[PDB]
């Protein structure tokens, strides 16, 4: 069972002890500290909220086996017993804590208050801090669903100029990512935060994370279709490639099917297997199923290119009203091999440059999607802003003489509409003066219970992009 | 409750339709593919078997709700409702799985077979693959800690050549990395593997992960010692560093402490208040409690060594029968920013150029310890190799025109020692002409029981580097 006592950095172990004497509150925020990505989506909090934060997080059992870990962690005792003790006694093991954050979903420039996290009892001024360790943990989240939302610009913007329109846009990039992340737990929080902007999915894990602490309309948020791996087509043997090609579209011959063709000879499978052998069984197939050849090796951008111009000579392509060229509305192609938002936008101006529709192609991304990206990306940090000792507020802050990059913001902090509608926060407690109308952050966390959520839905709603609400 | 029917890639979920009809056998394997890293431990797989794989698995419950899940996903009924039926009422929903693997803490060469997969009962053939997602996994424990292994050779290296031994090597690369890696089950296991290699972390969630699946002789396999934050600095105000300092070392005076000392100027921390305002406070502390100053910004390589002239002219410096400098024992310096495989080096050789020992150092890692590194680092991968039709055993891989980096080994995989010492796998079924020693991987898991176990003692051991040796 999980025990908040053993879930924060060691050293925070011993933070109740440097704090100056007489402090009585402790308040500090999160932001994506400024100095691409110039904007990120909030997301992932109303999880870590839920599944551990909230209700009695503390019992006599946790405070000792707490106790007995840090004696040999530390070879000493430094554990604060009495302090966790307190909230046990006081509060039944609530944590006496006030998050505000920004609404999920919303997309907010770099360098704002996203959320604050202040104790609400005085004796639980060490508490704010304890759980920095956790709640930092919501760079992940952020960082998945900001860059997913940045490859759909990408997307976005030359479907709409080769083919004149968005449609299909939401099923333009499967998550891949399940085997190349580096728990379960991380692909349930990742996959849902790539559904935020798009519905494809094989990382099945984000389905019930949704379900269970966002929830949608729909019975699931995210879907998939048949497809082959390679040990499905290999499984056949070298000389019978077309066997299990014939085998897997015949099975699958009412729904799209997607199916690797590159175990051995990509061009080949291209040119004669699907191009001529089989050929009879692909141009019989309905718009609302079709073959979706995957190649999976070699340069991604050159590789797509070569299939594309192979596929355009073995059967019938239109050229669509913006000019572009299209393939029938029964084949299609995914390359979901070396795709990151650097090798998507490489692919997507190549097949532009050579008159191919966007239309024809989806991608699909694993590591690129889920795992490559760290807290470093948008610079998720958390903060002390503000401290009462002696009854007294000073605002604090770092500094850094050699990077200016790292100064924190001071005092207490006010998210707020500027003039021409857009994002400013506001320190030292200015948002006070109300001059800037209301603070935007809600309270979404006191005193041990969730105090406002949102649903998946309104989550992506408040996620999309600007050219989707340009009606 | 976690549901094994739940945890593979969508896809797999339709492969039952696709394999070659009259299949009994799907046999695969797991490997670090060929083409820095030349080497890699095998750390992980246990904590899988145990967590996820043994025991009974499936129930009526567990395949209804799968059904259910699918139905909506697919927006159809491709779902091996029967098959998953077969393996509740034959076996108690125990996996008949066979997996076969080299011991943990093995260190192996790139382009060998690390562990092999296989159905032990013809109906589940589709089962092999399906747990590949799972399985595959493990390249995380492998690559974390086959990159903390490569910075502990880095470390040790320097160290030797700067000090003339390794007293202390185990401590000086610390785990940082809780709050930078994407989750709390990713930390647990993160944190495990660095452990494999040294002793020193503040990722909590290893400690526990390590007793409940591998277990130590002592207590806990890894330590800490009580430290600063910019918030416990900066609480005090911008013109009170000096008393927090004090306070803080002063509160524990009898063991380690590490200071963070950049909140505004880390070089007049250094000269003015470490090295003289409070220099009186320092120079009288034990060598078992030293206070240990923590730069935190700038360029790892420039901070530290001007750190290190600043801290040379304003306390003892002698020099190591090496010819290296060396800070009095009461005094150290630990950077734990930005610090990855590649500042590691440029850090310990810059310092090499300036003649400063190892010895005054040590290096904390949180990012590029823990979440930095992908499944291509290493090339972790899971093919399958060996298929029985028909009664009939065919060999089979990829081979992507292509991409040769990215063919597959072919048939049944043994892995051996060679004459001279060093490891070869055996394909297509040769191992069973025992032309090599005995076949190094053994079963770890079958039929739903975990039949060999390592201890995390035993896996160090394993691990450790050639000049510990
Ligand atoms: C539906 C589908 N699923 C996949 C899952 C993982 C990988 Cl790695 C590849 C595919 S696909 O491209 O065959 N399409
Ligand atoms: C053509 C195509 N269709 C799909 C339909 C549904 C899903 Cl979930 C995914 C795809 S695709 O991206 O493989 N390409
Ligand atoms: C000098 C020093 N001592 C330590 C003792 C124990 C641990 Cl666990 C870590 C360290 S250090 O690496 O911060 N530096
Ligand atoms: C003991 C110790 N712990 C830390 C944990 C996280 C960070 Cl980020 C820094 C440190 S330390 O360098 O103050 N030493």
């Amino acid at each position: 069972e999980f025990n908040i006592l053993l879930a924060t950095d060691s050293y925070k172990v011993t933070h109740y002890k440097q704090y100056p004497p007489n402090t009585s509150k402790v308040y500090s925020y999160f932001e994506c500290r400024e100095k691409k990505y110039e904007e990120t989506v909030f997301y992932g909090l109303q999880y870590i909220l839920n599944k551990y934060l909230k209700g009695k997080v503390v019992t006599k059992e946790k405070i000792q086996e707490a106790k007995d870990v840090y004696k040999e962690h530390f070879q000493d005792d430094v554990f604060n017993e009495k302090g966790w003790n307190y909230i046990l006694e006081k509060y039944d093991g609530h944590l006496p804590i006030e998050i505000k954050a920004v609404p999920e979903g919303f997309v907010i420039p770099r360098g704002n208050v996203l959320f604050t996290v202040e104790n609400t009892d005085p004796e639980c001024y060490w508490l704010t801090n304890w759980i920095e360790t956790i709640l930092v943990q919501s760079w992940y989240p952020i960082t998945v669903a900001t860059n997913s939302r940045e490859q759909k610009k990408i997307l976005a913007k030359y479907l709409l100029e080769t083919s004149g329109n968005l449609d299909g846009l939401e099923y333009k990039l499967h998550d891949f990512g399940y085997r190349g992340v580096s728990s379960q737990e991380t692909a349930g929080i990742g996959a849902s935060a790539h559904l935020v902007n798009f519905k494809g999915t094989d990382t099945v894990a984000g389905l019930a994370l949704i379900k269970k602490y966002y929830g949608t309309k729909d019975p699931v948020p995210g879907y998939s279709v048949p497809a082959a791996e390679h040990s499905t087509i290999t499984a056949w043997g070298k000389d019978h490639e077309k066997d299990a090609f014939e085998h897997i579209v015949t099975q699958f011959s009412s729904v799209p099917v997607s199916v690797v063709s590159d175990s051995y000879d990509i061009y080949n499978a291209c040119e004669k297997i699907w191009g001529e052998d089989l050929r009879h069984l692909i141009v019989s197939r309905s718009t609302q199923a079709p073959l979706i050849i995957r190649p999976d090796s070699g340069n991604p951008l050159d590789t797509v290119l070569k299939v594309l111009e192979i596929l355009g000579k073995k059967f019938p392509v239109t050229e669509n009203s913006k000019g572009y060229k299209l393939l029938p509305p029964y084949l299609r192609v995914i390359q979901g091999d070396g795709v990151d938002i650097n090798t998507l936008q490489e692919i997507v101006e190549g097949m532009k440059q050579k008159m191919w529709s966007i239309e024809n192609i989806a991608f699909g991304s694993g590591g690129g999607l889920l795992q490559k990206l760290t807290r470093d990306l948008l610079n998720c940090s958390f903060k002390c802003s503000y401290v009462v000792t002696n009854g007294l507020g000073i605002n604090v802050f770092k500094d850094p003489v050699a990077d200016p990059n790292k100064r924190s913001k001071k005092g207490r902090l006010s998210l707020h509409r500027t003039p021409a509608g857009n994002f400013v926060t506001l320190e030292e407690g200015k948002g006070d003066l109300e001059e800037y109308g209301q603070d935007l952050l809600h309270t979404v966390f006191k005193n041990g219970k969730v105090t406002k959520s949102y649903s998946f839905d309104e989550i992506r709603k408040n996620a999309q992009l600007n050219i989707e609400l340009e009606a």
